[PDB]
C-alpha cells in the first residue's frame, strides 16, 4: 500500500537500542539510563 506516518526522527543521532532522536550527543549518552532497568508495576493502587 501507502505508508507515511513512519520516520518520526530528525536528529543526527538515534539511540541504537530504541531510535530515539536527539539533536545533542550527551542527551543520547545519557539517554541510554532508560535501558538500565525495568518498570516496576508490583502491587498498585491508583
Ligand atoms: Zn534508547
Amino acid at each position: 500500500g501507502s505508508s507515511g506516518s513512519s520516520g518520526s526522527v530528525e536528529k543526527p543521532y538515534k539511540c541504537e537500542d530504541c531510535g530515539k532522536g536527539y539533536n545533542r550527543r550527551l542527551n543520547l549518552d545519557m539517554h541510554q539510563r532508560v535501558h538500565m532497568g525495568e518498570k516496576t508495576s508490583g502491587p498498585s493502587s491508583g
